[PDB]
């Protein structure tokens, strides 16, 4: 129903939600939070509220109001999307054969043969993805709930946000992110030390520390 | 490089790409519902093209799948290239995680374990895509090239993509009268396992045709 390409085709929009995903917000810390005019943010807010993307609560507080995954593919050959709702997760496996997928048919009907043998398992992709991302989904409030108990930093969640969605970050790009200075994210990454596998890497690359974590 | 967030925004574009990937199959550009001024048109595959998405009659010039999620704690978007896949096998294994955890360090243990599982998803993914894209080329000619019939080719793509659709739809995106699209099913059946449901609902038969 919700048209999520439109929504993501502006780039302010795209910041906007980046944001009201790690947490807060509102509006003011929000139209503080990204580098354009008071007025368009006002504006994005209202078009993402009427297509039913965004919901607001009393202080103005805004939180998105869906949780969907999508998927397309644009090639020479082939343009498709499938949006995925997410939530109920129910924990299987799923087994991807993708070999030995005829490489070489000759004749139509059996290219038509393969095609939906790939299908069948290009829809378990999809029931895995939407799996996984439910599943994240869940989990993710549970870290951001735990952290908030445990310890109340709310720049230490932000960049943990950050490191488990993206793999990596510079000191750089999480400082735009975060609107402070470079110093007073290295401070932020030295105090979740104590708690979170952070580590700064080379001399200026942010990573979770896989190892110690698994 | 391109922002094609930005590219699919917009509806008629989105109604172009799903013509331009299929001109074999396709007279038009359009659906006959999308009524937009040639010049309105003209301009759609300019901003792509200043984008990096077409390529002169155009061409698409990327072969790319995204992934993106939207939830109230997460919003992530992922491009992959896509090309050559070699044809491996993938094991998901969620079972597996527990639904439980107590510990913040436990949490992470596991958000890192999905993460994981989520990678070879996406390679699984991008794997197949490949492969989807490089067999719809070769159904293309051959399609030509055995019975000849474009739009019975464009039926035969759309449903390869997306499973179903109405008697009514084919005929919005064809440009063709309801009785030629049914016209077109019936020829088409006796060489490809095509199937009318509820005399509305076209679909393929996947059963005779595995």
């Amino acid at each position: 129903e919700p048209d999520l390409f439109y929504i993501l085709g502006n780039k302010v929009r795209r910041d906007l939600l980046s944001h009201l995903t790690a947490m807060e917000a509102y509006f003011s810390l929000l139209s503080s939070k990204v580098s354009v005019s008071s007025t368009a943010v006002a504006k994005h807010l209202k078009i993402m509220e009427r297509e039913g993307v965004l919901q607001s609560y009393e202080k103005k507080y805004y939180k998105i109001s869906i949780a969907k995954s999508y998927v397309f593919t644009l090639t020479p050959e082939m343009f498709w999307y499938k949006g995925l709702d997410l939530g109920d997760a129910e924990l299987r496996d799923f087994e991807i054969s993708l070999s030995g997928l005829d490489t070489e048919p000759s004749t139509l009907k059996e290219m038509i043969t393969d095609f939906i043998k790939a299908n069948k398992e290009l829809e378990k992709v999809l029931e895995a993805f939407k799996t996984i991302e439910s599943y994240r989904s869940s989990l993710m409030r549970k870290i951001k709930e735990a952290y908030l108990k445990e310890i109340g930093d709310m720049t230490q969640l932000a960049i943990l946000h950050y490191l488990l969605l993206n793999g990596r970050a510079t000191v750089e790009e999480l400082s735009d992110r975060l609107n402070l200075k470079e110093r007073e994210v290295r401070e932020k990454i030295s105090e979740m030390a104590r708690f979170v596998p952070v580590k700064i890497i080379n001399d200026n690359t942010v990573v979770l520390d896989e190892d110690q974590i698994l």
